[PDB]
């Protein structure tokens, strides 16, 4: 909430750089920023530049899309993690799906304050 709300986002999305892009990271950081409970069935952890992220509300390095949507002229290495545990409840197994590609932050006051897993709901 208030600035924090941007980085709430941030929490559960960026992660800076992974360990490895793979089930084991994915699994991990599922864990450990708690996601995990009950399994999100669905998260991108974003890894680049966190500069490149506040800059995707800016015109420069971000389209308008539509509806106050930004999406991202600077591509982001974008390991998707998918559920495949089959349980709701903790334990998660996620299987990373990694890619690399452009998210659709969506923006309220020049801050991404979500992200739309429309784009990765099948990665």
């Amino acid at each position: 909430q208030d600035n924090s709300r941007y980085t709430h986002f941030l929490t559960q999305h960026y992660d800076a750089k992974p360990q490895g892009r793979d089930d084991r990271y994915c699994e991990s950081i599922m864990r450990r920023r708690g996601l995990t409970s009950p399994c999100k069935d669905i998260n991108t952890f974003i890894h680049g530049n966190k500069r490149s992220i506040k800059a995707i509300c800016e015109n420069k390095n971000g389209n308008p899309h539509r509806e106050n949507l930004r999406i991202s002229k600077s591509s982001f290495q974008v390991t998707t993690c998918k559920l495949h545990g089959g349980s709701p409840w903790p334990p998660c197994q996620y299987r990373a799906t990694a890619g690399f590609r452009n998210v659709v932050v969506a923006c309220e006051n020049g801050l991404p304050v979500h992200l739309d897993q429309s784009i990765f709901r099948r990665p």
